[PDB]
């Protein structure tokens, strides 16, 4: 495995960015940085970031989804 300083440094260097990116930086497995991010989050080191919302068009009618996953939440430092 890699070091946390990597994700932390990258998080600082590359600022706010998804883990997918960080993981790539260290060619690490997706299901690796997320775990760390969770730990840091619990502690209160990094912060959660949100990406642009979603939208759609529609004439005269109403219909929403069923919750569905949330936007691609990004991660950053505090």
């Amino acid at each position: 495995m890699a070091s946390l300083i990597q994700v932390r440094d990258l998080l600082a260097l590359r600022g706010r960015m998804e883990a997918a990116q960080i993981s790539q930086t260290l060619n690490t497995p997706q299901p690796m940085i997320n775990a760390m991010l969770q730990q840091l989050e619990s502690m209160g080191k990094a912060v959660r970031i949100q990406e642009e919302p979603d939208g759609c068009l529609s004439g005269s009618c109403k219909s929403c989804p069923e919750g569905k996953a949330c936007l691609r939440e990004w991660w950053a430092l505090r």
